[PDB]
């Protein structure tokens, strides 16, 4: 089970890597920590994205869909819910990847596309809270439309919370914010927009229980307790959003034995073709640093394409330097046939 | 003055995204293109399906052009069409003057060269007054496959491109004729074998010698064929005529310029990984840019363009940030987004 190309990470860079790897006819695997492909766009799926080349403005949610679909065009082996723990370069020059459960994967080449690492939202510490993640307890704003005309309480006071409140005020029926401190630890320019308009803020307050109402499995009321007086208010709500920050895991390369050059203790020091200091090991997306790195989704595509063209030649030296342009690539002939049936 | 921040030469993918991103970073932006339509080399393949633009599900070149043009015009740059830029002059203060073929002049703090492989023009039919029918059914590209559904088309020429057109139209058209001036179908001897096992009928040592219009409409109804080795003069009823005799190419822009601009292999601008040329304030993006990490795709044009724009902004405003603000949080979209979000809420 030795793969041609194994992509670590399922964001824009990893997904396009898998795509272009399949366009160049390589046995391809993609390994992602979360149960869902898409990467960091999951942090802002409600926002409008204008700066992807060739795309008219689209929401994060819709962009994730289009990238996942393109990334799976050639049916790579998809390994979700898996944290890659370490990368080993074997003596024969192939690579072995160890997962958190000790399972192992083997590859001729590895494309590191871990972006800024593993992100996990800090969870609400109340007993049966995770029961409501399947209904109306959220850790992101999945879409603005989800909250049209609904009553929403945001727990937390970061810049993310102030941002969420400000975009939801025009849309929700009502917006509540509860912060456990006495001052909104946000930016003192967008904090006043929040305060001159519709949002109602509670300070030194937190959520202490989630009431599901008689017959349903979704939150209807929220118990609020004040930390300076002591009141135990109750509040009817349609939606709850927790913004208590994020937990980060960047240990992948520290846990590995590879003389891979690192910039600023995190980023892979690459060149303009996405090569690292280790043969057959490439870097694409936010994990990649070089003088020409473009810190946009559009840059991730360039990083990925360069990585794959190099991987192809590493594996097959007589391969051409570049992939066949898709309009004339025979690899799409069968698929194009079905689509052409559009008359 | 009429002094622009960024003037883009070339309206293809690289130029259009440059214009967009230049607007994203709040610079006075102008874009100059030779043809009457923006879009670049994609007008050579508008019927093909394009799969490898990042984030894009397969779409025809026709639709991609539409999408690229709308994005490139987001911030309403000054668009100068039907205009050939003849030379680039670096003025004594380090600004630039661009001279068009009619002598007009444009001025800019920075210049982004996005001319691809240059100005491309189809080789026209050497027949009197043929241009009359360009408005009707005399085509120099396959603008779409559906345009030829169940129709009768003759293709003149026999190169790899002519063989490719016939091959994609044979399953779609009622009937495909190919007429070639040579003895052999001088394409590539692989897909040439697909053409002659299929329903496409070839006429060798033949060329089109006159076009015959209909009487009650002014398309072409009959084509006069002349076999050049016998002498026969056939006539042939058709719905569509497609010419493919090659292209004319105009690459003189940089030869005609007095710029100390390093050139690779007599054509490409020798850039670095940030799309900089050897001349301060002159950038290159797209197929015209060569450096060790240049990606020869539409996807690569976008990175060349963003990198070029970020550099132009710092050249013009040294304290500007090295990076543009991501669109999702960039205040320059706020009023536009408000209108979009309103539509989204039913
Ligand atoms: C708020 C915000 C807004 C942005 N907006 C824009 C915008 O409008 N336009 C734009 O062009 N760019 C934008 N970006 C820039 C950024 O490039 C993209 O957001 C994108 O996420 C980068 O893609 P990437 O694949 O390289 O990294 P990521 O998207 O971070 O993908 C990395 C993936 O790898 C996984 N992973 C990491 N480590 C491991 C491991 N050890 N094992 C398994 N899986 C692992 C992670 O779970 C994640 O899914 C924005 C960034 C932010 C933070
Ligand atoms: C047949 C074919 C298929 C392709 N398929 C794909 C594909 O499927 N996917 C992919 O990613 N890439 C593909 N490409 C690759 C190529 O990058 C794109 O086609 C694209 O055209 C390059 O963008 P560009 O803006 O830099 O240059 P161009 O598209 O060539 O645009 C340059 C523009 O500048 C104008 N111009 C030039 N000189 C002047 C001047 N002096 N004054 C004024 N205007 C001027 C020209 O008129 C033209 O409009 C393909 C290329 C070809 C030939």
């Amino acid at each position: 089970e030795l793969f041609d190309v194994t992509v670590i990470g399922g964001g824009p860079a990893g997904l396009y890597s898998a795509f272009y790897s399949g366009l160049r006819e390589m046995r391809t695997k993609i390994i992602e920590f979360h149960p869902h492909l898409g990467g960091k766009i999951h942090v802002y799926p409600e926002k409008m994205i204008w700066d992807v080349g060739g795309l008219l403005p689209v929401t994060g949610d819709k962009l994730i869909e289009q990238l996942v679909q393109q990334g799976l065009t050639f049916k790579p082996e998809v390994v979700l819910d898996t944290k890659v723990e370490s990368i080993i370069r074997n003596q024969d020059g192939t690579f072995t990847l160890k997962t958190s459960t000790g399972e192992e994967h083997f590859s001729k080449t590895v494309i590191v596309a871990t972006g800024s690492g593993i992100l996990k939202p800090q969870k609400l510490s109340i007993e049966g809270a995770e029961r409501f993640e399947v209904s109306n307890l959220n850790y992101t704003v999945k879409s603005l439309k989800r909250f049209k005309g609904k009553t929403v309480i945001i727990s937390g006071g970061g810049n993310s919370a102030v941002d969420w409140a400000n975009e939801l005020e025009p849309i929700a029926k009502k917006v509540y914010v509860t912060y456990r401190k006495e001052e909104l630890s946000g930016h003192e320019a967008q904090v006043k927009q929040l305060m001159n308009s519709s949002a109602e803020c509670f300070f030194n307050t937190s959520i202490t229980k989630l009431i599901a109402g008689d017959n349903h499995e979704a939150i209807e009321y929220v118990e609020l307790t004040n930390h300076e007086t002591g009141e135990v208010s109750h509040l009817p709500i349609d939606e709850v959003i927790i913004n208590h920050g994020y937990e980060r895991d960047i240990t992948l390369l520290e846990n590995s034995e590879l003389d891979v050059a690192i910039i600023d203790n995190y980023y892979i020091a690459g060149n303009a073709n996405s090569e690292s200091s280790v043969d057959g090991l490439y870097a694409a997306g936010d994990i990649l640093k070089h003088e020409g790195k473009l810190h946009l989704i559009a840059g991730a595509f360039q990083d990925a394409g360069n990585a794959v063209n190099k991987a192809k030649q590493f594996i097959q030296p007589d391969a051409s330097e570049y992939g066949m342009v898709s309009s004339h690539n025979e690899v799409f002939k069968k698929r194009n046939r079905e689509l052409i049936k559009q008359m």
